[PDB]
């Protein structure tokens, strides 16, 4: 009944506290011992500013939102997990009653309680020992899927939701903008879903080489080389069918619009700091479709975990994409702040994982 | 075998010429005596600059693209029209062979030969006496549908294609931006298709009153009053479900994005002069969908004509929307240049129609 | 805290009992005084056999499933209804947790607790005084929408769900098979949604005349006249675009398949007693699509109530379809069994309504 | 200018004739030397009866419809093939003008001129030396894709069109009924498109073992073992998501409906001799969707050829599915009738290929 936690109290203040362990109350409730936890731009954002958009921090918040754990207790009504399963954690829990939820878009639930987002008490975070989640928001991990990759499920589901919105199908030609963690996993999904070509675009040659090395990308393109024609030439002349915009920057959005084929599908997952200059008219003349993608929805976690399942079922040696390279740093729970400053400093970590207490 | 025509030779030079009448060649070909012709921003655009985007004028071009006529000759294989029917004219003819055509999107045919667009000879224009069109690109006009409204079919099909892309259905709440001709007809389609609310937004009080007067709009809003909350208040508190952007201006695009409901559908039909500042991130966080709409496609003309059919079948007195008010000026073929300068001067004409020779 | 109820105990045994009134427990719970209640083939089915399919009766069941009432009590969290609103009742409540619910298809919830269906205690029925329902499963009734029509919402939602599955849109040509209550309301939806033609098919000339009289059908056809060609001729030569099969009988299914246009949409809402002889190959050669329709889903009730709203907003005198003719008998709660035997005997009632205690 | 051909004159009469070689006329026309040709149930059907449905034979018909050849001549306007490419042949050519064609469904063109179907002269067949086809109805064959498999493209496209109608996507669980050529290729598509499970069902243990051996099926089930529960048990407990019905027989259609998950997608590609007994009501209660699949449409051939492309790009040794086993017999053009009687006798050939003259 004791629970150590990483906590962000105020700006640049991260401390280790110890709260009461969450207790099971609902019959579908499940208690999970968090073992791994990922880190992204949103974790350092609250650390540096305490505000993303209008999400603003007003109380001691418990941290962490890309985690995987082990079931340690279940309620009466749990039928999909026993005590002792490895689970990926879907951090955002919806109301199940609103019209967004009822329509199959708990995605956009206005009462969405997300892990490690502020604002009535603060929705709990996963950088603790004991996390409480409903049964249907944990995905059982296959035996060959690492407890590490369970933390990688969260940014992978973001890419699954996006490629689904873009209706990525066999023989497609997808252009993913941004060779960061999300943009890398997104390219891995497109190729997994059967795309004949997956070109990854960014300005870091190191990140582009990794895209090609893990096998998630068939082509790469450095966007300081030129415009749309060179991107097409770098793609073997194939003109992109879907554009997965994971960057949120004008030069990438602009480049993705000139390059994409008429009638192509353009998914927006990257977030800008504000408004951006947009080529609105060529968008119209090409009859493009812009999909705003926000986090992940129904079946997205299970689908992402299943990507790990089939990718690694015949051994890491025979795995078609080497997702584990996305882990460049590993830290114990004691060294958590050494990990946050590490990612805050941008030392060259694509993804950093922290163990549980 | 003699055909008078309105012709734009060079900038600000519009003259009356007389060319050879088009002759039937293909078995599906149909000759049409053009009787009415509409006028829009694109007609005055070529008049003033001779260039829209990269469509640039290099030869004497025959003018006109929103017309209706009477069948005066048919080929052997014509089975849907006899000599003497009233027809609306779909001005853009595609190749039928390319992958855009074959996929049901002759819309985006790269070989699209549109009427009164330059660039091999110039695709013919409708401001003449005898126009040549394939059989499947004319729509027979019901007896109660005016030969005038047949010219109005062209900007109405633009609104039909747009509301279809937006999947406008019963009980929807649509916000149309721009109370011009296209934006007016677009609102008429949304209400026709069963929208519970159709609010029209612009800055001209005259144009907003006309939207409400012809019955195409249930609400109106002048966009100098305020932002999204006032637009919602002007809509009876109903939050918009679909946004039909017929303006192409930043303040309207910006306003349509804050106002629209999460998961709403946003159709872009207005064209900007260049790039525009876009709220790309709230677009993502709301999981909106942006549809680029470009002209009209399969079944769009027939659907628009059918809107005239059912609107006017039980008499103009019982017609639910008074489309004829959209005709504020009428001109004979001799007074064509007096009509072009009239619309060029912006005297207050919503739509101006010119008779055939 | 006293609640009289109509109850079916065993076959042919219907009695009046008095149980304890349901009490509010959940914060979203709402107590409703049932004022009107409809009757259909399923109510008499359990009366005559006590079994529909594998739904079999094993305990005293409280009866009724097409009702409308008045709010008499609310919980803390209710925000969409105050004490005293007129509501239509959606009788089937889902679990909100299963994958069918989470995907936006509470429709197919395997834990669906429907009103007046057996099989742990029996889900309550509406033929009582005080009914308990969650807030989001009641639809507030506009002031001009009769408390009677609120009971008619249930079979109307069945038709809304069906026409949505069939993607009924403007200018469509719909053929509804079966001029009973459901088939009549289904035709009213198709015409409401903008169908250019709605032909109703059955063998009762009385029922066909009513379809045309209330204005829900533009054409009618008696299926003992002939086959598909006569059905087309009866439709003004227009070939059907959507087929709404509300009958469940072979001759109607067979006729709907020959008549429908290639690529047409065929919705199956009628239920057969067992397997039926089906023209499976012409189905394939025409590239038809068969939609199994089962009850109603998200937004279907609100949409049906909205059909009443807009149909009757400018007065019964100006209402485009006269839904009230569907009420041919009215009974007080005391005379409930006189009403069940009346509909059991098939005296000529299209829909019969019973008041609450 | 001389062209030998296999010809079916009357029932059981197949002879070798020599007609005039087809000459290029249209600028998009292409002349092809047919090198391989497949054989299916439709070829022997016309041989035995001279009638499929209402397709009835009234003249000497030139035979063959599953072929691949080599370009030997092109017209002026050909831009996608040079003289000397290996091509798969799409045998059915549409009008490009009708509403089915214009809507992107040349599939259902009422003027469809298919190869080796009767009824104005007889549309030509591919069992000759020189075949004439438009440019956009040939698919260039990658260098590693056998000229044999080009003949296999035709029954593979049938499976591509079907799995597309069923929206087969990653992680799906597909049940294909019928382990014949079409049903085998259909299973290969489902697994290719990313299905987590592809169970093939038939009554021939030989054919089921081949499904599993070429790797197109993860599970198999012999339908004389039992009903739906055993089919699920044979599938590892996974309940089917899509059902691909390639058989046209009642016991398979019946079994596919009980087995499929609620809301599942059921594609009908097999053809019955007449009407069949159908479980119409469980279809409704499960909210299934029945897709009639008829031949193949836009992009289906290119997609099928691309399946060969990616399947064999890293060598037959590393190919994930061994499509070539589907060729159990090979014949020269002289021994064509020995091949037709061979397949007519049902000696055990899954697919038989005949060389060109
Ligand atoms: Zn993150
Ligand atoms: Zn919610
Ligand atoms: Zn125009
Ligand atoms: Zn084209
Ligand atoms: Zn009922
Ligand atoms: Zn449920
Ligand atoms: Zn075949
Ligand atoms: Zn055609």
């Amino acid at each position: 009944t004791a629970n150590p936690s990483l906590v962000l109290n105020k700006i640049d203040d991260i401390s280790f506290e110890t709260y009461d362990a969450p207790e099971i109350s609902e019959p579908t409730d499940v208690l999970v011992q968090v073992k791994k936890t990922g880190i992204c731009g949103s974790d350092i954002h609250f650390y540096a500013h305490g505000r993303i958009g209008n999400f603003v921090l007003t109380k001691p918040m418990v941290l962490g939102h890309e985690s995987a754990g082990t079931v340690v207790q279940v309620g009466k009504g749990v039928t999909s997990l026993k005590v002792g399963d490895n689970v990926a954690i879907e951090p955002g829990i919806p109301c199940r009653f609103c019209d967004e939820c009822k329509s199959g878009h708990y995605n956009l639930c206005p009462h969405m309680a997300f892990a490690a987002t502020p604002n009535e008490p603060n929705p709990p975070g996963t950088l603790c020992k004991y996390f409480k989640s409903p049964e249907d928001f944990l995905v059982k991990l296959p035996d060959h899927v690492s407890l590490e990759l369970g933390a990688l499920v969260e940014p992978l589901s973001v890419g699954v939701h996006a490629s689904k919105l873009g209706s990525v199908a066999f023989g497609d030609y997808v252009a993913v903008f941004g060779a960061g963690p999300v943009g890398l996993l997104a390219a891995a999904v497109a190729k997994t879903f059967g795309a004949k070509g997956v070109i990854v675009v960014d300005i870091f040659d190191n990140k582009l080489k990794m895209a090609k090395d893990i096998g998630a990308a068939t082509h790469t393109f450095n966007s300081k080389t030129g415009g749309s024609e060179e991107l097409i030439k770098a793609f073997g002349g194939n003109v992109p069918n879907v554009v997965l915009e994971c960057t949120g920057a004008e030069p990438c959005i602009k480049l993705g619009v000139d390059a994409i084929a008429p009638g192509g599908r353009f998914v927006q997952v990257g977030n800008a700091a504000g408004p951006v200059s947009f080529p609105i008219t060529v968008f119209a003349m090409k009859e493009l479709t812009l999909f705003g993608s926000f986090r992940y929805g129904f079946n997205d976690y299970k689908t992402a975990v299943g990507i790990f399942d089939t990718n690694y079922q015949n051994g890491r040696e025979n795995a078609p994409i080497d997702f584990e390279q996305l882990i460049t740093h590993r830290y114990k729970f004691k060294d958590a702040i050494e990990a946050y400053d590490l990612v805050r400093a941008g030392k060259g970590a694509v993804k950093c994982l922290i163990d549980g207490p």
